[PDB]
């Protein structure tokens, strides 16, 4: 039977590309989304056209709250309900915006930034593991620039740092169950919609390898390697896919 | 007049030794505490016996919730209220317990406690500290030398301490233009947990290359003192391991 | 026309597994060796029996000396002589033995071998590789996942593997504009030393969270093949651990 | 009895400041120099003027060669000859210049010998000699906060500073049972190279978050003083950045 993967925030951009590549590799997919219903459904329909009954969607807010553990259990459960199994979890969904130290309240910002980037991945990991020639693994989308952060992104950066912790802690704890846990750490990949080209170019010009951002597919390629049979000894590793950006001094 | 410092979880163990050593150095101190009211009040008495009106206690839960920001604001406000200034913040308070991934508090409570005390409260305290501001302003965060070689089944804790590294770095960057330095001190094995059995304590002691023993609370405090001092005025974003070489030892 | 690769120390163990996998992927290969001539020739024979004129051997000492630069130039030149191009360089050859700080070979010989093979020869091979240059050019350095948790009394070996991390990063930066990617693969416990008895092997195996066993040579080679592939064309300056979680395990 | 310290490359700049502060703290000092004899003697004269027979000079090239081990043994021996003891070793001497990988005075192997010898091999040999000849004993290695974000075309220098991180960590582990602590101080931008253009100096200064200026030599020395002190007696294998946040600033 075909293996199955959950990809969070999979309606657009990197998560979409990850879902597509997994599908092309032979996985059935749960496309998790928050607000982007039309795009999630569009993707599911495209994937099911290619092969019937191989893609479903699952809506959830991954903001931290009292109901987050249940929402996370329900995402994993939907993979088991659709496909009978859950082999791969990709923690991709992420809130990203500034929170300077000096209309959303700060606790709402905490909930969203820390919930999406850290707590939801932890809860999803718990639910994934509890539900367990297998090749089980988790891939967390990290940040190559986590030790050279953008100015005034404290909470975002804290979330991504916590995600490195999770990757390492879960790699250690789940290794006896045969579940590998790794990361992929983009530098500059797809830039924000509507960011002016002139500002995109300030970031692009910093990248040693080609003075361009990573495509979503280039990020997805590293995810594919990590879930593959060619990575069966690899756990707790975080692979930068950054064109050398992180090596560049100020 | 004398500078002033806030130390969180300062009623006992490492936080107490930090508060003591700051006070010996010249600081007026806010002794924050959660449950350890008797020990906090007793420390404030000891320090005030040495120099009157140089210590106050301040009670707060640093578990994450919708009122955590107000609580953190109030800790900083309590230093200004007692002393008219706030020069140093030491983020020492910390929950520490296992949260296994695979099968009596709820998981949401565990998240709130472990992530709140180790990460969110230091963030909010840092915000309130900066907002309220010769001078030598700085923050010291109590980190963990074993953050990349964590205890088995401590994912939430480890996540909190990793986030604390991120905060230390991010706040060092953002607050540098205001002359506020932000650094860390990362113990390996120091005062063993009260609940840990004697055999397990001896197991941990035996892992430490430099002396086969735990760091004293005073040894940790010595590093905090250095970082807040005039001898550390160009140091920001640095995390100093005080671990006797423990983090260097392979499995 | 098929691309071509140089693998240093390729007569056996991990270097052989890398050359075999590259050859299976469609590369022509230069099998560098130092003392292991029989094994090297035996490998070239096997690969050439599979596809004619696709493997050659190349002998060189990679100990540091005043002629090491000429030796490294000649290794690269051997790939151009055989195959008319050189797309991939794998720096695998390595001396590995203790050098106690307190107490056969003179210390300067130990420096020349340990630092030469692990760091200086990779540097010179990298210079020659770059100087001699649809296309997918890259270099892969065999690093060590335990570089920050080293074996006791292996100072010079550890210094050499640390230098190799530096080269990997420096070379990635400097050669990015030429389209040459520079990455590493960092084993933890893979094939154990021939001189190690089974009991000592089992002590190391038991340390590994993922399966309590060493990485196969093929498992190491798999990570090399990825980094040289089209699937890694935005990856440069990255060191991939292939260690089964070993580096995450505390003392 | 006053403790004694060896400081390599102590005639000028950061090494001079380290020698001065150690001396001011109560140490007797060996001022090592290569080319700067006039300056080394001028320093010694100044220090002996404060306290008679507390400063001596010691000449040596620290370029790697057949004779480097003997030269390093004699640097340590000079401290025991002058003062009867050797408590502290500061590995400060360093060659620093570019070594491009791609080319359009020195042979590349001479560059290897200077850059890797001064920054890594001489520190290793001085460490062996220091430990062999053996209280608050420690070693401090001058590292580089930008070791993972290196200057373009400085591969060999960077390899040497990476190897020094390895030595710091390896020696911390191996010498801990002897009570010898081994730590590092990692500047970012401190005293700018004398041959750097003034416009290039201001470009580096403007990058620094904490004050948009370089560290003074004394602010670097302050961190050395902490690490050798009784306030750091549980600290080994630690590298303290003194970089004003520079290493945290993205491209
Ligand atoms: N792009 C880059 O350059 C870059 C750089 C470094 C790291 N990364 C990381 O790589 C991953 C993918 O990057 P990306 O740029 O493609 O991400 P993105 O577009 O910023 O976010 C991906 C998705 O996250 C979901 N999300 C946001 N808030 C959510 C919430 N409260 N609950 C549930 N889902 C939520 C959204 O789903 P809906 O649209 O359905 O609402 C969104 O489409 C992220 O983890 C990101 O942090 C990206
Ligand atoms: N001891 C070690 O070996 C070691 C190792 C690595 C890192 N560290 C770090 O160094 C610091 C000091 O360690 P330690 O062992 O002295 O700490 P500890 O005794 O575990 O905790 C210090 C204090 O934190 C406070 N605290 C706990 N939960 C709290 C909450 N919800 N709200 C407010 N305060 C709370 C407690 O105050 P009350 O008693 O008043 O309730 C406690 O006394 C901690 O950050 C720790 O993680 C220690
Ligand atoms: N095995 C592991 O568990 C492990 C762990 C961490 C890192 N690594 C790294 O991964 C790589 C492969 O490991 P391995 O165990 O397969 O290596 P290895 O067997 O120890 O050495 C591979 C080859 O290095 C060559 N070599 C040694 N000294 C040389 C010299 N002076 N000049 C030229 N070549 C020389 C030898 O060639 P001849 O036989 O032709 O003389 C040898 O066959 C190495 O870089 C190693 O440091 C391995
Ligand atoms: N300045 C900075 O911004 C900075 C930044 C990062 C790291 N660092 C590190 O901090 C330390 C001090 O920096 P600095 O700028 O003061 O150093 P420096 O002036 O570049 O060098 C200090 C001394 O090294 C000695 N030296 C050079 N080559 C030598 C050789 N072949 N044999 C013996 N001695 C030799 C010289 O002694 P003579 O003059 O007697 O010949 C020189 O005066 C160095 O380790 C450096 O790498 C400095
Ligand atoms: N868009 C988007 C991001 C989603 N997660 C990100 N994380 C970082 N560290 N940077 C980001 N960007 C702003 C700097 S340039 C690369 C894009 C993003
Ligand atoms: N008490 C306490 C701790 C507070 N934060 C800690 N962090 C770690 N990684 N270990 C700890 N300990 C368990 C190992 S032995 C020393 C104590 C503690
Ligand atoms: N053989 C071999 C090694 C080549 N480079 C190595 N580097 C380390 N840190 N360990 C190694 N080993 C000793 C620990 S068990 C696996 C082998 C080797
Ligand atoms: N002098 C001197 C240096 C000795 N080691 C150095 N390492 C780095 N990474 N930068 C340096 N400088 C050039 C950049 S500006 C600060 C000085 C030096």
């Amino acid at each position: 039977e075909a293996p199955a993967a959950v990809v969070t925030g999979a309606a657009k951009r990197i998560g979409r590309a990850i879902a597509v590549k997994l599908h092309q590799t032979g996985y059935r997919v749960v496309i998790h989304y928050h607000n982007s219903a039309e795009a999630a459904v569009s993707l599911a329909d495209e994937l099911n056209k290619e092969r019937s009954n191989t893609a479903v969607v699952c809506q959830a807010d991954l903001t931290n709250s009292n109901v987050l553990p249940a929402s996370c259990e329900e995402i994993i459960n939907s993979c088991f309900r659709a496909f009978g199994r859950c082999d791969v979890l990709v923690n991709n969904a992420s809130a990203f915006y500034p929170t300077p130290l000096v209309g959303k309240t700060v606790e709402t910002q905490v909930a969203e930034l820390i919930g999406t980037n850290a707590i939801a991945p932890f809860l999803l990991t718990m639910s994934f593991a509890q539900r367990q020639s297998s090749n089980l693994s988790i891939v967390n989308l990290c940040d190559a620039m986590v030790d050279q952060p953008c100015m005034a992104f404290s909470l975002y950066n804290m979330g991504k740092h916590a995600l490195v912790g999770l990757t390492q802690s879960a790699a250690l704890e789940l290794a006896p169950y045969g579940i590998r846990v790794n990361g992929v750490a983009p530098g500059v990949s797809l830039l924000p919609v509507a960011m002016g080209e002139e500002e995109k170019d300030k970031w692009r010009r910093k990248v040693p390898l080609g003075r361009r951002e990573a495509s979503a597919e280039q990020i997805a390629d590293a995810v594919i390697f990590l879930v593959s049979g060619s990575a069966q000894y690899i756990t707790g590793s975080i692979i930068k896919v950054d064109g050398g950006l992180s090596l560049v001094h100020a």
